[PDB]
């Protein structure tokens, strides 16, 4: 057998966009069985520090070990020469843009479905007490109109407007902080990709939160779902639902929204 991937197997065709560590390219990987897979090929800047070259790899190896239908798929790794991380390519791009573009067609059913899918990826991460620091629509890829995948990165310049009080105040990041951030992501989804607290500056966020003030319900967000978001935004992290519970609740909301739309 010829397990793993050879640099021969992979051709670069165009720029995709800059990733945290370096440019990412669109290309085509040719299978062990001759199939052509479209791929996003991540690279690390040649001039970056050893600590950065090591984090790039550290993240890669974790992504290699993760296996969830709603987390971006790592196909392989070429360590040598210019290191290439070969990910599956998701043709529809980032959820936030996809939502902005399709805001007049998307039904609430689908928005709840994307929320549920991300919540399942998070319940998996919670089962290993892996914390994801970037559960946001910019960092979720659209595999198909009915499938989203949580991004790699986030598995200075912090996403203040997505962070729990404890994160902002003490740089504490736990599962419960991820629950808070995940509800913010639900809010972006149900708002068709608006930025949370777009009407504030970063410095003003914590004070508003400390006041008990919260993102308001998006127009098309079901009240039941907003109540759910609201629980995820409990100031006290012990009082927030776990991800396993949220999967159950969101499953119910999803099944309800489905019934409503089919009849
Ligand atoms: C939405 N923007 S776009 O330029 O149209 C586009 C933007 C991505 C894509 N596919 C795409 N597919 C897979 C991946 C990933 F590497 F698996 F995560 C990916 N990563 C993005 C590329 C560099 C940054 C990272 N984003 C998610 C933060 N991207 C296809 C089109």
């Amino acid at each position: 057998p010829q397990y793993g991937i050879a640099r021969e197997d992979v051709v670069l065709n165009r720029i995709l966009g800059e990733g945290f560590f370096g440019e990412v390219y669109e290309g085509v990987y040719t299978n062990h069985k001759g199939e052509k897979i479209n791929v996003a090929v991540k690279t690390c800047k040649k001039d970056c520090t050893l600590d950065n070259k090591e984090k790039f790899m550290s993240e890669a190896v974790i992504m290699k070990n993760l296996d969830h239908p709603h987390i971006v798929k790592l196909i392989g790794i070429i360590e040598e020469e210019p290191t290439w991380i070969i990910m599956e390519l998701y043709p529809y791009g980032e959820l936030g843009h996809y939502l902005e573009r399709n805001k007049n067609s998307l039904k609430v059913l689908t928005l709840v479905l994307y929320s549920l899918q991300i919540c399942k990826a998070m319940a998996y991460l919670e089962s290993i007490n892996c914390v994801h620091r970037d559960i946001a629509v910019r960092n979720i890829l659209v595999a198909s109109p009915e499938c989203v995948k949580l991004g790699d990165f986030g598995l200075t310049r912090l996403p203040i407007k997505w962070m729990s009080p404890e994160s902002i105040n003490f740089r504490r990041f736990t599962t419960a902080s991820d629950v808070w951030m995940f509800a913010v992501c639900m809010w972006e989804i149900l708002s068709f990709g608006k930025q949370p607290f777009f009407w504030l500056e970063n410095k003003d966020v914590i004070g508003v939160l400390e006041k008990g003030d919260r993102l308001p319900k998006p127009d098309l967000c079901p009240p039941v779902l907003y109540t759910l978001m609201t629980r995820c935004w409990d100031y006290d992290p012990s009082d927030r639902p776990r991800f396993t519970e949220l999967v159950c609740s969101l499953s119910d909301v999803y099944q309800m929204e489905k019934d409503i739309a089919m009849e």
